[PDB]
C-alpha cells in the first residue's frame, strides 16, 4: 500500500543520508572538542604574558 | 519492478546531488585532522612552559 | 521525457530537501576556517615568546647565582 512504499522509499534515502549525517555529527563534536581546547590554550597563554615583563 | 525502480530513480538522482556533498566532507575531514594535529604539538610545546 | 521528466522533478525536490546539509557544511567550513586563524596566532605567539622565556629564566639564574657568590 501507499503506508509501505513510504517506509521502503525512506529505507532507500536512509541507505546515503544516515552515512552524510553520521560524518557531519563526528565532524561537528571533534570541532566543539578543538574549538574548546584552541579557548584552553589562549586562556594559557593569557596568564603567561604577565611573567614576560 | 514498480517500487524497486522507483527505488533506483530516486537513489541515482539523490546520489549524484550528494557527489559535491561527499567533496566537501572529505575536504574538511582531512583539514580538520590537520587542525588536531597542530593543535596537539601546541598544547605538548605548552606543557613544557605552563608550570609557575 | 516520461522518467527523464520525472527525475527533473525528484532532483529539485531532493535539492531544496538537502539545504539543511548545505547549511551544516557551509558553518562548519566557517568554523573551521575561523580556529585555523585562531591556531595560526598562537603558532606565530607560541614562537616569538618562547626564545624570551628560556633567556630571561637564563638571565635570572645567572644574576641570583651571581649576586649570591658575591
Amino acid at each position: 500500500d501507499i503506508i509501505w512504499d513510504q517506509l521502503i522509499v525512506k529505507r532507500t534515502l536512509a541507505d546515503l543520508l544516515i552515512p552524510i549525517n553520521r560524518q557531519i555529527s563526528d565532524i561537528q563534536s571533534t570541532l566543539s572538542e578543538v574549538t574548546t581546547r584552541v579557548h584552553e590554550i589562549e586562556r594559557q597563554l593569557h596568564e603567561i604574558t604577565p611573567v614576560l615583563k
